[PDB]
């Protein structure tokens, strides 16, 4: 990989190289799945929401193991959104129903559970949407709180930032958030058509894109990925597009358009990026995973 121009591999970025998926609850099918993430040896970790699981596979596609069911017990999830896996491999649920985080270990077994509705610090409203820093503290978006919730390893609570509003560092419906390698703090911030940075203290760093349909513009960002040199990827959903952010926050590609064919989305919600610049799409009403 040692002469690789990121750049370049970026600019080319249209045509999926495989997918996953395809309308079901059998292993390897998706209902209606929200969340990815990608792993250690870049693993697809999918947050198959409406089958209550989630399911993992290698970075070529093939199927590797689930784990999860409806309810509302240690395991089990109600309608699951957002997925992130640390350092240590363990898998990270934002189990958006029952308001709380679950941490399970690297085979799927329930470890420990924290949060309960409300409000209140360590308290959800509707999770939707967690990631994970280097030193294993677990950063949720509480969509319907409008902040951005910290935690230690344990559940601990740590901090929290970001307010309803539409200004500066607040917040409008938050779906997905990424954490990159500088620690800084990537917020999909959903209704105000924008991306927040923050760092970890929850000072704003700054802002990519506003709404609109023109290239560096969104509509109801969802799914943030950022890979290790601070390239931003974005699922645009209102607009039916990935969008691809130089490192400084300037455009640099876009590509998609609503469908169901070959590079065509509905209903885009979670991202990821693997170490070898594959972009991983989750496209929700198409019950798929597409690779880039």
């Amino acid at each position: 990989a040692a002469g690789t121009i990121p750049k370049q591999v970026y600019l080319r970025k249209r045509q999926q190289l495989f997918q996953l998926g395809g309308r079901g609850s059998e292993p390897g099918s998706f209902t209606w799945p929200r969340g990815l993430a990608v792993g250690p040896d870049n693993s697809i970790v999918v947050a198959d929401s409406s089958n209550h699981r989630v399911q993992v596979f290698d970075s070529n596609g093939i199927f590797v193991k689930e784990f999860g069911e409806y309810g509302n017990g240690e395991g089990e999830f109600d309608c699951l959104a957002g997925v992130a896996v640390n350092r240590i491999g363990q898998y990270i649920i934002a189990d958006r129903y029952n308001h709380r985080i679950q941490v399970l270990d690297p085979q799927g077994r329930f470890l420990r559970a924290f949060g309960s509705q409300g409000t209140a610090d360590g308290k959800f409203n509707y999770p939707w949407g967690v990631t994970t820093d280097a030193l294993g503290f677990i950063y949720v978006c509480d969509k319907e709180n409008h902040r951005v919730q910290v935690f230690q390893s344990d559940g601990s609570f740590v901090g929290k930032f970001g307010s309803c509003g539409r200004g500066e560092g607040q917040l409008e419906h938050p779906h997905y958030i990424a954490v990159s390698n500088t620690n800084r703090v990537i917020v999909s911030d959903s209704n105000n058509h924008r991306i927040q940075i923050f760092d970890v203290n929850g000072k704003v760093l700054s802002t990519v894109g506003g709404e609109g349909s023109d290239d560096g513009q969104f509509k109801f960002p969802r799914g943030v990925a950022v890979d290790d040199q601070g390239y931003i990827f974005v699922a645009d959903s209102g607009n039916n597009r990935i969008q691809i952010f130089n490192p400084d926050g300037s455009f640099l590609k876009t590509f998609g358009s609503w469908g169901s064919g070959d590079s065509e989305f509905k209903g885009l919600e979670g991202v990821a990026i693997m170490s070898n610049g594959n972009i991983l799409v989750c496209d929700r009403e198409n019950h798929r995973v597409q690779v880039f």
